[PDB]
């Protein structure tokens, strides 16, 4: 006669930890790379020689 | 003649009272028969001698 894991049930407590959970977001890329202008309006006219 | 309650018209009005409906409602009788217990999450382990 002897007492088991099993025969002790949940008076052992299974614990959690969030070491694993978070990761780094990532942004556009276009965002970085280009030159960006803040519009007021939804169109803006750009002119270009042609 | 005689002035009676009704040519007085509404110079005379009515009260109103919330006596009737002012009653402790009714409790659940299993929160008050048995001991309770204050989860905080969906689910919770209690081991019982077997």
């Amino acid at each position: 006669a002897d007492i088991s894991r099993s025969e002790v049930a949940t008076l052992i407590q299974e614990a959690y930890a969030n070491d694993l959970l978070a990761s780094a977001k990532k942004g556009s890329t276009v965002l970085q790379a280009f030159p960006t202008v803040n519009m007021g309006t939804k169109t803006t006219h750009l002119p270009v020689l042609a």
